[PDB]
């Protein structure tokens, strides 16, 4: 997250960290035993870290749970990043409280203009590199359909949307991938891709979660 603020410890209670020995992706908790992330964050051997702020210190509210199975979206295309979404089941149910809670799936897609919260432990610099230990937050609007397509000609599909600032300076970045875009108390997006970070005219692109509700709910009822 570039141009963001320190969220505050456990104030994004649905944010999770995917650790394979180090944090590499973000995710969102959607129930006691299921996490949603970005398919391009898939790897064998994941541990899900819940209740994290500082990801290099044990502060007393963490739950570390191993993944029992991962399910990449059937139609994920890793060359164009369409359907960049995956599901992770946890080996045991998380214990939910005020500091570890799930976020709600949308019933309706969110419109352009809507202000959302984006969070993660990715790089905080637009040029060069500096990774924060504590979670960072950014409020950003969903951009029009049109604007998103003219910023990335030929690359935006019906399952992506852009959010951020076309003036630059505020954006998601490397290490934020798979993390939540929450708008009016629900999960509208997943940090998926962009062109550098916080460049003029190139806003971050997110997986449109509203298009996948049906698939998630069918998948978690049978697995």
């Amino acid at each position: 997250i570039v141009g963001g603020y320190t969220c505050g410890a456990n104030t994004v209670p649905y944010q999770v960290s995917l650790n394979s020995g180090y944090h590499f992706c973000g995710g969102s908790l959607i129930d006691s035993q299921w996490v949603v992330s970005a398919a391009h964050c898939y790897k064998s051997g994941i541990q899900v870290r819940l209740g994290e702020d500082n990801i290099n210190v044990v502060e007393g509210n963490e739950q570390f749970i191993s993944a029992s199975k991962s399910i990449v979206h059937p139609s994920y295309d890793s060359n164009t990043l369409n359907n960049d979404i995956m599901l992770i089941k946890l080996k045991s149910a998380a214990s939910l409280d005020s500091r570890v809670a799930s976020i709600s799936l949308p019933t309706s897609c969110a419109s352009a203009g809507t202000q959302c919260l984006i969070s993660g432990w990715g790089n905080t610099k637009s040029s060069g590199t500096s990774y924060p230990d504590v979670l960072k937050c950014l409020k950003a609007p969903i951009l029009s359909d049109s604007s998103c397509k003219s910023a990335y000609p030929g690359q935006i599909t019906s399952n992506m949307f852009c959010a951020g600032y076309l003036e630059g300076g505020k954006d998601s970045c490397q290490g934020d991938s798979g993390g939540p875009v929450v708008c009016s108390g629900k999960l509208q997006g997943i940090v998926s891709w962009g062109s550098g970070c916080a460049q003029k005219n190139k806003p971050g692109v997110y997986t449109k979660v509203c298009n996948y509700v049906s698939w998630i709910k069918q998948t978690i009822a049978s697995n």
